[PDB]
């Protein structure tokens, strides 16, 4: 799965 | 504290 | 407790 | 010792 | 190289 | 899953 | 953005 | 490495 | 120490 | 956005 | 229409 | 027929 | 010439 | 001839 | 026309 | 067959 | 503790 | 400071 960064501020990690 | 990975796969991050 | 980057650059853990 | 996440969801770190 | 979580419960990070 | 450029020249893509 | 292979079959690509 | 859609519209494919 | 993510997007990762 | 391991040794964490 | 994968193994391309 | 990326970031692929 | 993803959503492809 | 996702997860590119 | 990959690693996408 | 792309720089794609 | 990282490439990670 | 993995396989955090 990827590791991702996401959001738009806030963000976090989120894996795919 | 641990870090976790929550979801069930797309995961987000928690720390306790 | 959510791992959220927060910030508008330089974005810090916050303390949720 | 290896980073492991152990869990089924909830995967906390695994003291190895 | 992508950051990847892997595994299938155990997983751990690697990079590609 | 993450997409990825593999090989060493010989490549593909892979996924994880 | 990371390109991914999404679905579960039926997948598709998707950009994050 | 990593496929990654990238531009801001134009945009491409690279890997990293 | 916080983690920090700084960049404008592409962040890299500075501690404090 | 992906997360990804740069570099070539100094290497670090970075996000497209 | 949508560009998918198709498959159960051995996915090939469809048009949704 | 031509391949498109679709969507607003997070992009999926259609055709038409 | 580059193979680019041309639009502003919709996106093509395109030669340049 | 139709362009295939292989494998079983970790798939790559065949094509009959 | 052919599809190429160019660059030396980071790629992108060109074609002749 | 496998999809790849040879080359060592410009890719071309193969089938094998 | 120091997080390393562990491999040649593909690395995994690890905890001292 | 930067985050900076330092090594040659081992890759440590550098102190920065
Ligand atoms: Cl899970
Ligand atoms: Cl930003
Ligand atoms: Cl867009
Ligand atoms: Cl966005
Ligand atoms: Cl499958
Ligand atoms: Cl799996
Ligand atoms: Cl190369
Ligand atoms: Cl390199
Ligand atoms: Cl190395």
């Amino acid at each position: 799965a990827a590791v991702l960064f996401v959001g738009s501020a806030v963000h976090g990690v989120a894996t795919v």
